[PDB]
């Protein structure tokens, strides 16, 4: 091993060779500001705001200069501060200053740096950016506030391997867009929502359906039922000053009950129903031994990717609905006749951490089962708007008769958790017995690796299980499968890297290790529940024996399944 | 005690009769927004943003509504939210939106309420407020961001009884002004800074001089000494997310060392200098028995209030300088000859929590001993500017030979702690012995009462002592003295209510009970020290025996004394 000695602010530093000055100065109790840098991306050097001076007398960037042995650098010299002040004055000279009306208010990094570097009087006044905004679906793009940091194109090209947007024009009028300024829906985008999560300004944000929620609640002839996702309860607490990984289920239930919503349920019931349907389909397919491999259809971004780029995989993907639409069908068809409320007077609201769900809700194939879709940020805005203090609430429980949950549906917010639930139910449906002890947990499908392969043995029969997180890794698996190197049986894809815990709806964070904390939170949540199996739930059995009488029945085929059509129109 | 039964948002409430419907709902884990209300002021009802809905169906204000038996109210009805949204749109329609240049950025309450209530598109665009910025000294007034809440007028009317500013004009063009738009120096202001502390916008701020500090640092031939106030050690941590009242001495010393300052010192040394000099003066005045009562000179605002309103008490004021100017004279007179530097080439910077110090630094009669002054908020902004992480610093001590101190000089940030620091020294100098055990602490001069009185018996000799915090209580006690009811010996006055811990330079807080926490922090800091007596300090005695040889000497009269001249201009 090779170690490197250097001096920073007159202090001796030992660092491993090859790390940058920004990374090497983390343990020294100092932080260099920068806008174009992220922990998941390569250095770009477009902000030029992270400059520090070496011994010679010139300023160099600190995010892409490797540490060489025997240099002295300074961080609080007056020249560096002057350069940073002038650079932020230049940035702020052409920014439309409607900070009252910005969705990214109180979380914008540019605003924090404008406060932090003591800017009080901008001498450069003149031409401002003046473009026209247009709708794009669930993604609201305002090119008046862009600073051309390049994070969105880098996260859409280097990680996602999709290349949906890129730079355009030259000079002062350069701007990031699609080909020929077309809307994102008919472009090559798949609505993963990663570009929204990394934008340091308010250029990229979410279309809001807040007014429709308030008009629906204000109407005295409409009954409102609201569902929450499994992955919201672990990261909702970041807005209110708590560390990530805290379980706030009861507090959020109390907040939802006090917000005016008539009924509060959870997706975990529909999640268990989806698991039952998927494992029935898997058992049937394995008995016939046809259409290998079989893909899961629980991620709207994945199904958009299949419909847009790979139309040949349409026969091989499952026909099961998303859990959101499953709960919508249950609420509009079975619960409504039980309570005695007309279908035209029922409102269903969902809280999900994804952005693909916002587009998925308005697909004409689903007959408008879900009316409006929220995100975690919108729910956190409701709580502050209504004045509810989140810290000192009293925890309550979910309503009846479909609020009770199991431990199999509590790990959908982690990559491969659907696979653990599928193996948990498949072991019981094949072997006939129930796993007890450490055999309940499948540790072979846990972690944060890009590709997760497993050879699962059930009563002497071995099956192949493949998990891919990230669209690029899914493309790699597609290339390997079409190459015919090996054959799998049951393959999961989630477009967001790391699972739904890192979707576009989750609150913004600065810690570089939020994924590990959220995984620990979800797993500790799952370990704190008496029931760990999907089929052991009673209410799912009551719903089946009350209305459908059989999984994968003709009524279930009518309501619990859908068909996909290829969107890859030829040129 | 008579209790009242009611319901608020469907929850039963038990509260005493007489509380409003906003202050009696804070203990239900719910809080309704408001801008015109503060815990130290009578309700005024100018925001009209704290409205709720009663049973009848008309919107009623909450900050001035007494509660009676039998009301049902709701604070989350759609009508109330719509009214609040429209009212905030009306406010932000006429606000100059340069939130990058605003000194109150990331702490403005209007910004936070614009974020909370989900404002996205201002429909009412029209004529804005267009006034002209004028200079006033240490108070920077910008009547373009004023929302006419009236907090400054009420706090200069109800508490201070100074009557410096008042409303002017009518209609849309009304504003806050002095008579005839004269500068605040020539008006009846006394520069207490309370109006700065309560302003919920960026209208009233500080004239910030970080720039001059920066070319002072960048000059290679100038040597910089920075001094810190006793009341800063208990309030800086609130700027970094800590609980108020945490002792952060070592952390702020490390931060000041890393900021480029050549030498760092505490002003407790000069404070003990002032204590021993004032004790000598008090012993002298007791021996002659003339010019009673005698007033302290530790507060510049008190001196201004005397020079403007009560010019007949000038012969009765102590001639001792403030500790800041005494430390400046020591640094520019004794320390400079010891190190071997020219007097013009020494730069003295102070970090004090008061606002009147900014004006006091530039008096022509002090011969420009100090060059620039700061407050705690600017110190925190500099710390965050250089990138220093305050949480993970290492404790380090002061410099030499003016770094160490005693416990008598650490309680200046409390109403009463100055005379409590002088009674021990007077006891020691007149009796000849030193207090032991719990007799060091005097429990009769601690608390938060408006006027504190005590009769202290020392060796059979009784002295009458009085404390007045707040200029209103000072005026009351001056009226009592001029009435001739009782005779005093030694009177302390601090202009800000609650002592120097509630100055204008301290960080903004929303907790209603910050004064108790700050007092507890100060007392814990005092009790965590080995030496508790000003006389037992070593370097004070060394300085006298090397340069003065006697307190109240001709050299001390030349350098540690000043004279006051009346400012009451005849009309
Ligand atoms: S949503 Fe995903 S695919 Fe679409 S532009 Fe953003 S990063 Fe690229
Ligand atoms: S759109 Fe957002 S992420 Fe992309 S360059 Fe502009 S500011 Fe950066
Ligand atoms: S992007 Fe940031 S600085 Fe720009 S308007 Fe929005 S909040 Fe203000
Ligand atoms: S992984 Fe989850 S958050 Fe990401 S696109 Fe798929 S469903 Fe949405
Ligand atoms: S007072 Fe508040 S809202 Fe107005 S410009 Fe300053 S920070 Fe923005
Ligand atoms: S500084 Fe004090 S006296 Fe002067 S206007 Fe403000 S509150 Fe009134
Ligand atoms: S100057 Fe500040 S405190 Fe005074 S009325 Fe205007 S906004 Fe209110
Ligand atoms: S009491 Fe302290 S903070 Fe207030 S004006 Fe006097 S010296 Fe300044
Ligand atoms: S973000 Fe580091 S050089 Fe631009
Ligand atoms: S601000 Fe409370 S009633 Fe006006």
């Amino acid at each position: 091993m090779n170690m490197v000695m250097l001096t920073i602010d007159g202090k001796q530093v030992q660092v491993e060779k090859g790390t940058t000055i920004k990374k090497a100065a983390e343990k020294l109790g100092i932080e260099i500001p920068g806008l174009c840098d992220d922990n998941d991306l390569k250095p770009f050097g477009a902000c030029r705001l992270c400059v520090v001076e070496d011994a010679r007398g010139n300023l160099v960037a600190s995010c892409h200069t490797p540490v060489r042995e025997g240099m002295v650098v300074k961080t609080n010299s007056p020249k560096v501060l002057k350069a940073r002040r002038v650079i932020l004055e230049l940035l702020l000279s052409s920014h439309n200053a409607d900070c009252f009306e910005c969705d990214k208010n109180l979380h914008c990094k540019l605003q924090k740096y404008a406060y932090e570097l003591n800017i009080r009087n901008i001498r450069f006044k003149g031409e401002k950016r003046n473009y026209e905004i247009k709708d794009n679906g669930p993604i609201y793009y305002d090119p008046n506030k862009c600073i051309l940091c390049g994070k969105c194109v880098r996260i859409c090209e280097e990680v996602q391997h999709i290349c949906a947007i890129d730079f355009a024009s030259r000079g002062f009028k350069a701007y990031i867009s699609t080909p020929f300024e077309k809307p994102l829906l008919e472009s090559d985008c798949i609505f993963c929502g990663q570009c929204v999560r990394v934008c340091p300004t308010g250029a990229l944000a979410e279309k809001t359906d807040i007014e429709r929620i308030y008009e629906a609640i204000s109407d005295p002839n409409k009954v409102v039922v609201v569902q929450v996702a499994p992955a919201v309860r672990v990261a909702l607490g970041e807005e209110f000053g708590l560390e990530p990984g805290e379980i706030v289920t009861g507090k959020m239930v109390a907040a939802l009950k006090r917000l005016g919503f008539d009924k509060v349920f959870d997706t975990q019931f529909a999640a268990d129903m989806t698991i039952v349907e998927e494992t029935a389909e898997l058992v049937e397919r394995l008995e016939k031994g046809e259409n290998f491999p079989m893909f899961t259809s629980c991620c709207p971004s994945w199904i958009l990717a299949v419909e847009k780029f790979y139309p040949e995989l349409i026969p091989n993907i499952s026909t099961a609905r998303s859990p959101q639409q499953i709960f919508g069908a249950i609420a509009k068809n079975y619960y409504a006749k039980k309570i005695g409320v007309a279908r035209e007077n029922m409102f269903v609201v969902s809280v999900m951490p994804c952005i693909g769900k916002k587009f998925e809700a308005t697909r004409p194939e689903f007959n408008n089962d879900v009316d409006a879709v929220l995100t975690t940020r919108e729910l956190a805005r409701m709580i502050k708007e209504s004045g509810i203090d989140f810290i000192k609430l009293e925890e309550e429980n979910f309503d009846s008769p479909l609020g009770e949950s199991t431990g199999a549906a509590a790990i959908f917010g982690v990559t491969g958790g659907v696979m653990e639930a599928a193996l948990r139910t498949a072991y019981s449906i094949m072997t006939g017995e129930e796993l007890e002890g450490d055999k309940i947990e499948f540790t072979a499908v846990r972690g944060l690796e890009g590709i997760k392969e497993a050879e699962v043995d059930i009563k002497g029969k071995k099956v192949r299980i493949a998990i891919a997180n990230g669209i690029g890794n899914a493309k790699k698996l597609i290339e390997k499968i079409k190459s015919g190197e090996t054959k799998y049986d049951f393959v999961e894809v989630m477009a967001c890297p790391g699972g739904c815990m890192s979707g576009g709806g989750q609150p913004y964070t600065d810690d570089p290790e939020f994924r590990k904390k959220r995984m620990e939170g979800i797993y500790k949540n799952d370990r704190n529940l008496p029931k760990r199996k999907s089929h052991e739930n009673e209410e799912v059995k009551k719903v089946y024996e009350e209305y459908y009488e059989k999984p994968c029945g003709p009524k279930a085929h009518e309501e619990l399944h859908t068909h996909y059509h290829s969107r890859k129109k030829e040129y």
